[PDB]
């Protein structure tokens, strides 16, 4: 077998192989040497000595918060803060990015093509002796068994935290301009190219795309109005292609960005909130530059609504979903003067991590009306019927499930769970423990410290045997959360950096990009600094209802 | 009209219209305030007053050889000094791109449509009043004029450099990986997606080429063997589409990694020694790693190659073309501690600045024979006849021609030159002064000054009236050559930035890519950091022929 299932080499180490049966660990920039780069060099060991953990950081931002109080309304403080957040998780990203499902060596392939999602760990060969490298049983445990007894829900469990409908549908929307599975190819490919926030889920993937949804005039999108309310063309007006099923009449199949959007009246809510913002910019930008052409103010409009969600990403959304009691602060000028890549590749981890199923409700609560998933599927008119202002009361309302902790996973998608646990196997990811570690955190040394109660562990140790065979995924789901939060660290530490990744490397964030000029000048450019998704809300929704991201 | 024709803001500021009559520049960053970014801020008065020329910096860098004798061998100086040099530069370059033959603003579609050749500087609005802005007359000078009298060559002018043509074809092979204009689509438009290094000449621009051009045993390229020699394979054995006119014979239709490289001898001569090269790595490989597949095999070479070529194009070609008694390294380490963009992307001005057709001589000679362009153009019979044996000795030995200082492109590519005109104008190209500004240098103030004489700029004057409307590509081909160089200021100034990028952008020069494991061990990574133009001819020629890039 490969001499490396075995993932001797620690510390960011590079494992080959030498011979059949030999392997050599490269320690280059490690700070470490010896056989698996394990022996600290002695400035390594005077930052080991220094450095606190993830859950020291974690418990000053999440307490203190008189003196946060303080902090948050000093600039020059403030600033200083929000650069340690951005440094600290910078070196734990590959960029220009590495592995990808089919190599686990570096390649010109791996590189080059941009259908692949990156991997933050190699795959596991294909010829190891166990499905995690050696250690654990020959076959992991039927899928179906760890499902069932502990990811299903029983009783439903609410986020402590407070999130609500309008986070879960945001974080639906948001995140599936980049996690778009092209599942022709395999789970380890994505139709996602731009690999990051481009806004494609509006604008639509391919030129091609993004012309059949423009209306050529003053740069907007094409759009309807239905009882004096404007939503998104039809595909029969546009001939776009959207994902319907056959008994979908032509009037209630939208067309917008992103193919899937029909799926749930949740996420064309927000279609239709973001379209009418473009147009809402597009009229902005015209009433600056009487003399602009459809064109410019069609780009420009994309721009800054691409600097928008930055900005409500970073201040409403990672704000509430971190707990801290520091305002995080959308801000590309303090990376100005450190090392960092403007351009991100989606890893494949990052996807599977983001499988926040838990958050779903049992029913979706809009006005006086409950539906079940069967009604709430596909079902546009219930957005029509009940109106944008309705649903937006409605989703600020009710609250969302918590992720971590365990038996959360509502019971009409567990056929999605089952699949991000097959899928995770089919691409061979490595254990939890190895993901842990390469993002710095000790590996959790039995499933009772994974969980931080009994009953679920003694389910995993009969079902895994070792605590470095578990499976990332239902780890995240069944982990022991933060003090009243809705995840645990693992979800965090891995989540954090990806995330910055995806937000301060688009070329928007670069110095030659973040100036007035390329958002049509100061108008343009407070719009973007000035972002919320009260403001979002507000400026779309007829009446501008309160919301926020918790009840 | 654009109220930006006439190009207002200086310094790097940019240019907005605000109104139909008004512009506002902006000075972000530019070290310059006032309304077209003129006025200088008080440390940047102090930064303009010290600052070498540079010319200053060309002679320093071209005398004193007694004191680059000590710093050349003195590892830790040259390091240091070799680490200005890669850094003085940077800063010119706009990474992540901007502009682009159809956006003179920044744009989504701008930045992400990688089939757009980037532009260092946007084109002239549509709407100007003359073609370059508001100077000069309605139209420029008849192209054929401007080639006729002032570009075409007359007597044969050697490159006083000694420049030979193991160079000249040296430049045109490892160029044509990255300008690759699509003719079907326009002149601002690339068919080299990967935008810099790739080995895409070699390899194939797609995997269904690379496919097809791979043995799929030992990681090996296929090729056949005639007379003992190891050549290409055949279009026919291969299934590769090579651009070849239809009386070349069967066996003669190489395929080799770009379509174009049956065109010229000199072409085919680098893509053999290459295509050797390549399943040379692949037995030191295999050697190394018994263990390894064809894929693996394969795809390390291939970044052991694509290293090779940076190593040689630093240190032997660049080196040659500079003139300096300096030795530039290649070492990605020195960039480590600083910041920099591991990405590149092709900008048209490096394509047009980059037709050294002068460097053509008048005839090919191989041993005793000389070969007529109308001879030499497909024959690949030439290079079977002779061998690459003669080809390297006689192409060692033959001078190329000068580059600047006029009148020395050959009759045979006419066609050519003026198409470098025509196209520069129907992409729009601002002035050769409005390019000397955005990389620093002084406009020119007269036709004179251009040439460093008088009878090209009588010429010149008559044609174009006002050298603040002469144009880049014949400015480059006249302009006044550095003391007994091949090359004068502009062509320098404008080129070195656009090469360090697409040299030290690549990521195998990031630090996750710069470590021994990434080339299969310490022996990969040594065949990289040993190569150079002798090496390459010496380990891939019958008989080890002595060779380099002067005469
Ligand atoms: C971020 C939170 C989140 C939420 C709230 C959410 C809400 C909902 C929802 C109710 C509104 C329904 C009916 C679904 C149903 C699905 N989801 Co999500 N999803 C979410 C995150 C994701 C992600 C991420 C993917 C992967 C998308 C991809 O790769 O294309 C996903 C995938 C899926 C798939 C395809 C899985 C497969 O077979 O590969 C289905 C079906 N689901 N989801
Ligand atoms: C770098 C020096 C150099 C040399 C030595 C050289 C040597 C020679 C040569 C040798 C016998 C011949 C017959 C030609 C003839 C041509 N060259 Co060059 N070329 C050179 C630099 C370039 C560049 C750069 C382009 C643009 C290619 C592109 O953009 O596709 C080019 C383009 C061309 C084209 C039209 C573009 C196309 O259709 O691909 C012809 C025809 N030529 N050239
Ligand atoms: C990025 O990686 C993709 C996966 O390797 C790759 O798609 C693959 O492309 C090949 C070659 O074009 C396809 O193979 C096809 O052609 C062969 C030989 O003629 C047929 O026998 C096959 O049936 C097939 O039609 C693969 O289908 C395809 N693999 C997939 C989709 O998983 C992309 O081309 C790569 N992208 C780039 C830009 O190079
Ligand atoms: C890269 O940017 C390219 C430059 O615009 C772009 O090429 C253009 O593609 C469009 C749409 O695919 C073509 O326009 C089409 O318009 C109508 C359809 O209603 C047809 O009748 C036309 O024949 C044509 O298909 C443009 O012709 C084409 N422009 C060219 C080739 O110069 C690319 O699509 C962009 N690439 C990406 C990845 O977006
Ligand atoms: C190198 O790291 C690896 C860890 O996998 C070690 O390999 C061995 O570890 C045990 C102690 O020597 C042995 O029982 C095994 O034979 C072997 N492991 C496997 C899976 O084959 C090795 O000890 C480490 N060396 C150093 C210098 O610490
Ligand atoms: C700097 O920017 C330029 C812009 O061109 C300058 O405008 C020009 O002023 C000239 C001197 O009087 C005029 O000859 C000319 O009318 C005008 N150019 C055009 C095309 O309108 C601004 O005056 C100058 N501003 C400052 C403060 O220096
Ligand atoms: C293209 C991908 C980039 C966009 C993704 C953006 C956000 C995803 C959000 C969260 C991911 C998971 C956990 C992060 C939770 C709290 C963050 C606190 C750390 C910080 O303060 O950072
Ligand atoms: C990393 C090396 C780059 C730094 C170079 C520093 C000084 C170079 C001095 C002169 C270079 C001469 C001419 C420039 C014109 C074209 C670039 C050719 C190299 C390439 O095709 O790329
Ligand atoms: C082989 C070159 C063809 C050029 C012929 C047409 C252009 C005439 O050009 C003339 O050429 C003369 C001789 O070099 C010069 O003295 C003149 O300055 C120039 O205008
Ligand atoms: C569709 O949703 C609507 C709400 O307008 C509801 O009345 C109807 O029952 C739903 N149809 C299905 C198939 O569930
Ligand atoms: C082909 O090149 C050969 C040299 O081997 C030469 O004799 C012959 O004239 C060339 N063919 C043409 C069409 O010039």
């Amino acid at each position: 077998h490969h001499p490396c299932c075995s993932n001797p080499c620690q510390n960011r180490g590079e494992c080959m192989s030498t011979g059949f049966d030999q392997y050599k660990c490269d320690c280059t920039r490690t700070g470490f040497y010896g056989e698996n780069c394990t022996t600290p060099e002695f400035l390594t060991r005077i930052k080991l000595l220094l450095k606190p953990t993830p859950n020291t950081v974690h418990y000053i931002l999440t307490h203190f918060k008189g003196v946060w109080n303080i902090v948050n309304n000093i600039p020059f403080l403030r600033s200083l803060i929000m650069k340690y957040v951005l440094t600290s998780r910078s070196y734990l990203i590959d960029s220009p990015p590495t592995y990808n499902v089919h190599y686990g060596y570096k390649s010109w392939e791996a590189f080059s093509n941009l259908s692949y999602y990156t991997r933050a760990l190699p795959p596991v060969a294909d010829d190891c002796p166990t499905p995690m490298g050696v250690k654990g049983n020959k076959e992991l445990p039927d899928s179906k068994e760890v499902l069932e007894k502990v990811l299903l829900r029983r009783e439903f469990i609410p986020d402590p935290q407070g999130s609500n409908m309008m986070f879960a549908f945001f974080a639906q929307h948001f995140t599936h301009q980049f996690f778009k599975t092209d599942h022709k190819r395999g789970p380890g490919f994505t139709r996602g190219l731009g690999h990051g926030v481009d806004l494609n889920h509006i604008y639509g993937e391919t030129l091609d795309r993004q012309h059949k949804l423009r209306l050529f005039k003053d740069g907007k999108l094409k759009y309807q109005v239905i009882g004096g309310e404007v939503y998104p063309p039809t595909v029969k007006d546009t001939q776009v292609e959207m994902i319907y099923p056959p008994h979908i009449p032509e009037n209630l199949q939208f067309a917008v960005g992103q193919e899937v959007f029909g799926l749930v009246p949740g996420l064309m809510m927000y279609a239709t909130i973001w379209l009418r913002e473009h147009n809402r910019v597009c009229d902005i930008l015209k009433q600056e530059h009487p003399e602009w052409g459809d064109e410019q103010l069609f780009q420009t409009s994309r721009l800054i609504l691409i600097g928008e969600t930055i900005k409500i990403v970073i201040e409403d959304y990672v704000q509430h979903l971190s707990g801290y009691h520091f305002k995080l602060k959308f801000d590309p000028e303090l990376l100005f003067n450190q090392q960092f890549q403007y351009q991100n590749r989606i890893a494949s981890e990052f996807n599977t991590l983001y499988h926040w199923h838990p958050l779903l409700p049992d029913t979706f609560n809009i006005e006086d009306q409950e539906y079940s998933f069967k009604q709430f599927l596909y079902n546009n008119s219930i957005l029509l019927e009940h109106g944008l202002t309705q649903f937006v009361e409605s989703f600020t309302r009710q609250i969302a499930g918590r992720v971590a902790g365990g038996r959360n996973v509502p019971i009409a998608v567990q056929a999605v769970a089952k699949a991000s646990i097959d899928q995770s196997r089919e691409m061979k990811y490595q254990s939890l423990n190895e993901y842990r570690k390469r993002f710095s955190l000790k590996p959790y040394t039995s499933f009772e410290e994974l969980t931080g109660e009994k009953e679920m562990a003694a389910e995993l140790k009969a079902l895994y045997s070792d605590i470095d065979v578990m499976e990332l995924y239902p780890a995240l789901l069944v982990e022991k959360p933060h003090p009243d939060a809705i995840f645990g660290e693992t979800m965090v530490e891995l989540g954090a950096p990806f995330s910055l990744k995806g937000l301060m490397g688009n070329p928007i964030c670069s110095p030659q990009y973040w100036k007035p000029s390329t958002f049509g000048g100061e108008v343009g450019f407070k719009i973007i600094n000035t972002a919320s998704i009260q403001s979002l809300i507000c400026n779309n929704v007829k009446g501008c209802p309160f919301t926020s991201f918790n009840v």
